[PDB]
């Protein structure tokens, strides 16, 4: 980034994953992560702390102690318990995780098959 240090310098550094989540009704299906907030050096930060197994968050790729980039395209550090809760409360939501990348790469999973 800037004014620190360049993260790992290798010619293959992290990629990130788009995992975007989609309830059938908000009504009574509701999420079951919960996101919380580190402050350090001034920067804030979010992660989540826990993960319904029987839930989409879940199955789709989060896991309690993952590292929220951004939100529906919305700075984590711009929005507060107030603007959380709102996307907490939406039938549809889009984080934005980072990950390493490995040679498992092959099939991917999901109904399109054959």
């Amino acid at each position: 980034g800037s004014s620190g240090s360049s993260g790992e310098i290798e010619i293959c550094p992290k990629v990130t994953q788009s995992i975007h989540i989609e309830k059938s009704d908000t009504a009574a299906d509701t999420y079951g992560f919960s996101l919380s907030s580190v402050e350090e050096d001034g920067i804030r930060r979010l992660y989540v702390n826990s993960v319904k197994e029987t839930g989409l968050a879940s199955k789709k790729g989060l896991k309690a102690g993952d590292e929220i980039l951004e939100i529906n395209n919305r700075a984590a550090d711009a929005l507060n318990s107030s603007m959380l809760k709102d996307f907490l409360s939406q039938p549809s939501l889009g984080l934005l995780v980072r990950t390493y990348p490995e040679l498992e790469e092959g099939v991917e999973s999901g109904p399109s098959s054959g």
